[PDB]
């Protein structure tokens, strides 16, 4: 069909948290008489129109379509362009944190008795999304694509009946502010732009369609651009309908419920249809967290090349770093939920800074790319991108110069990631310049000893493979607290074996024996090799509790020694 | 010297949380007119006297001295005796959780501005104790032994000056209840015994001196018994002094501060000496969490024998399961802090149930051991242990029949641990009966092939070791997205090599090639062996980002195949 839902779930889920909650909280904490919801909503829609035309330009200029990092690096260089990668990391961590925190704030308003603990509902929803991305690995075409349609039709029919109730001359909240003009004391243009900055976080979703272009099965232009156009107009009318209903009634920002909850409550009764609205909004915020997890590894893959991430992300979702990426994203999301509670009123400036550093850098890089050449309608596209850069930059600077008590994790976390990316690049240059040389051949050692550490079928199998693979093999076993080691040697010899054994009488005597046999290795020009066994079950749960003592301990011991180890599996059946 | 501090830190740290906070909370939530602090404190001291004489009996009967599990198993059997192990696990998890939660509740009363977030101070203190037990591994003789002395002398001089202020005829809180008699309506004997149960958790520390007997360097009897006697009398007079001061003033249980904070505040001003009391009480609660971590692995070692835990705990602190034990204890402590907040008002019945299942089972097992024989003063020791069992059992049943909204993790978590211990014992019996047989020798395969997966110094070293160790060796390398594989074979051959190569054109073609070469292994009676390289750095941080793609992926691939692998280290220098 179409399948725009895996990206529209990140886009149009912001009609619940960063729209009326944060904006109306700032307007009430000024003077408790708000009427600037409609002009700031129109200003946010104007900034949305600027961003959707700028990303139409970026998609029409890149059919490859990797947005917000590749353009920044290739049109800014190295020291910038990489900060776009760091801020997309902060945006991914915070989109799963903020989407889950607003999901719990919209699920502890249908059943408000469990609002005492709602930090450990957030960690539970992060954990079930992390599990269903790890072991389930669904990525299906029904569960990820039906609730966005249900949400759009649900909020549409709610906006229809709510504007119908606000119409036909009926008052449904007799307390109501003015309509036109009537300024209120204690309100500056600085505070109005403060509310415009904090309420600008409704449009943090178009980055998802600019960062997840491929698998369209058509020409890339004129199709994904029109998908982005439909998503932009749907977010526009949805956010405008929710803010015109919240200005329509009283709708104070109560510190236990959201704004869409109060809209549904005073619109269509307490509990008849209201439960499907809170249900579908919790589901949509959960799917937005899933889109954050799903769009992590494309950034990780675009940064693994050019030697900035660990190298393991080069396979693009063939399960190497997808596990480590999912675990890191979940752990940083959980520690941010813990540091900020299940609040979704403090994390919104963090998430907006994390999404409006990449918009700024992407627009500046597109501006420099359009100032490099003058091909086709030059000054118009240049002014569109530069004005978008200006308005995103003033949004970032307003969100940074205040709320500085919450955005200290960005100022800490960004130079750590930039310094680490520089260190990984320097390390891979040093490895590529020290390694990849032309040398000679070694001694051609022509002789190898095989060491193996009760008389057991696995022990006799491993010592048979030892005698097959080499000669002069040595069996050892650690002996303590009794006299049975002489009895063990006795029953060994007169039961099965005739091979050589040199027992001992824990780590320290073992590394002493290995150091002595390494002393009998260098001038003798003969190498050394230790063979281990491994017990392998069938039920896949007994990976623990069988071999993870000797294996882990002696593999930890077997560094700085230059002795090759080997494992032989038994595979219990 | 003496060094009783590593156990007295768990014992006499309970003068801050489970003494006046919980007891006075229950007494005020009845009727807000409490005078039953003194009789319930005397009843708790009588139960302390019973427990200290019963543990003097257990220590005098066992110079080996492993308490609360070994006596329960060897005098009750298997299905009981093991529940003592499960409840000591719940007691260790909850002693680190409750000690850290009371530590934060006593550090957000000296500087109360940071009382907004005090769940993430608890996780930070659990993490710094987990780190200082993992990598630091201090176990010193000054940092773990000076603050217990400082705490005892601090609370002693505070109790001295506070009773001096309550004396010399001066009122320091003009609101004061009655002294003798004067009953209050809304108070039953059921609620008085409820307060006795919830306030019985002051004496949850003598288990630490009953579970950590050795390293005394003397005769075991008459020395550790007198150490336990001094600890018992110190907890007795300390808890009695704190409760007589809290009855001396008003001392309501305010929901932001502790009881020792209000005692110090109305006793010796707001901030002159009061900061050293809150400092030393936070330090002592931190050291009690450290004692929980330190006394985990002795239980783990007494349960690893007799085939109930994973086998890796047999070395008794030689760093095998000490890491996994510390990580599990920290993770379960953190998830209990998260589920219950930084409250230390809900977790106290959980921790008291977790400490009063083992006291009950230990006293019942000692009673059956003293009913087996009639050696020396039979009926007196029998009645002492049976009365201790009765009073601990009624404390457990009162704490279980109410506060059932908080002790559902015990009723869930205990059959899971008992079922898992039964499953591990059954699994080791099945392994011991299927393995350890007498069989014949295999084919004596007499021929082995060596497989190794750019032309590199590590590649040429590994292929030289391959040619040295065996013949007919095969080099493979995965080839994709270009034509250079023919160029790679070309430059391989006319640059250095003359060995055999069979290239291919990710997991699926690799396991196809391994399945085909395994098909060329069985009727041919020749085995197969894959050699890997490993890059080893010097700075110890580059364990990641070098080899953890191919190693992890293909070792995951190399199950169900019966093919021995081998790693060869480079060790960058
Ligand atoms: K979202
Ligand atoms: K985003
Ligand atoms: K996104
Ligand atoms: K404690
Ligand atoms: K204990
Ligand atoms: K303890």
């Amino acid at each position: 069909l179409k399948a725009l839902a895996m990206l529209s779930s990140d886009a149009l889920s912001s009609v619940a948290y960063g729209t009326e909650q944060i904006l109306i909280i700032l307007a009430t904490i000024s003077a408790a008489a708000f009427w600037y919801s409609i002009p700031i909503a129109v200003g946010v829609l104007i900034l949305l129109l600027a961003l959707i035309l700028s990303y139409r330009q970026i998609i029409y200029a890149y059919p490859q379509g990797g947005g917000a990092y590749i353009v920044s690096k290739e049109n800014l260089g190295e020291k910038p362009g990489l900060i776009a990668g760091g801020s997309l990391l902060v945006d991914y961590i915070l989109t799963v944190a903020v989407s889950i925190s607003a999901g719990t704030d919209a699920i502890t308003s249908a059943f408000p008795a469990l609002h005492d603990y709602h930090v450990p509902i957030a960690i539970f929803l992060v954990l079930v999304i992390m599990i269903l991305n790890l072991r389930g690995l669904s990525e299906s075409a029904s569960i990820l694509a039906y609730p966005v349609y249900l949400f759009v039709v649900a909020l549409l029919v709610l906006i229809a009946v709510g504007l119908f109730k606000l119409m036909t001359g009926q008052i449904d909240q007799p307390a109501h502010h003015t309509s036109l003009g009537t300024p209120v004391a204690g309100i500056t243009l600085f505070l109005l732009l403060k509310a415009f900055s904090s309420g600008c976080s409704a449009l943090t979703g178009v980055e998802a369609i600019s960062n997840a272009i491929p698998a369209f099965k058509n020409p890339p232009a004129r199709n994904a651009a029109r998908t982005l156009a439909m998503m932009g107009i749907l977010l526009a009318i949805l956010f405008s309908g929710i803010t015109v209903l919240a200005y329509g009634y009283g709708t104070a920002p109560k510190p236990d419920e959201t704004v869409v909850s109060q809209i549904a409550s005073e619109t269509f009764g307490r509990n008849v249809f209201y439960y499907v609205i809170q249900g579908v909004t919790s589901l949509i915020l959960v799917l937005a967290a899933n889109t954050g997890f799903s769009a992590f590894p494309q950034l990780a893959f675009n940064l693994a090349r050019d030697q900035y991430m660990p190298r393991m992300f080069t396979v693009r979702g063939d399960r190497l770093g997808f596990s480590n990426g999912i675990i890191f994203l979940g752990f940083a999301s959980i520690v941010l939920i813990i540091l900020f509670g299940g609040q979704t009123e403090h994390l919104i400036p963090l998430y907006a800074v994390g999404v409006f550093i990449p918009f700024t850098l992407s627009q500046t890089g597109m501006c420099m790319k359009w100032i490099k050449q003058k091909p086709k309608g030059w000054i118009g596209k240049m002014l569109i991108n530069s004005c978008g850069a200006l308005i995103s930059f003033m949004v970032l600077s307003i969100l940074f110069v205040t709320k500085f008590n919450v955005v200290w994790p960005v100022l800490i976390f960004m130079p750590i990631v930039v310094l680490l990316f520089f260190a990984i690049k320097n390390h891979y240059t040093a490895v590529g310049e020290q390694l990849r040389i032309v040398d000679k051949e070694p001694e051609e050692i022509k002789g190898t000893v095989v060491i193996v550490p009760g008389v057991t079928t696995v022990v006799q199998k491993s010592i048979h493979y030892a005698k097959s693979l080499s000669d002069q093999v040595i069996a050892v076993h650690v002996s303590f607290d009794r006299e049975q080691e002489k009895k063990f040697e006795k029953r060994w010899e007169e039961l099965n074996n005739g091979v050589r054994l040199v027992t001992l009488h824990l780590v320290h005597p073992f590394d002493k024996f290995l150091e002595t046999v390494e002393a009998k290795a260098k001038k003798e020009q003969f190498s050394v090799m230790v063979l281990f066994p491994q017990f392998i079950t069938k039920k896949r749960w007994h990976t623990i509790l069988h071999n993870q003592s000797a294996f882990l301990l002696r593999v930890r011991l077997f560094w700085k020694k230059d002795i090759m180890v080997a494992t032989l599996p038994y595979h219990f059946k």
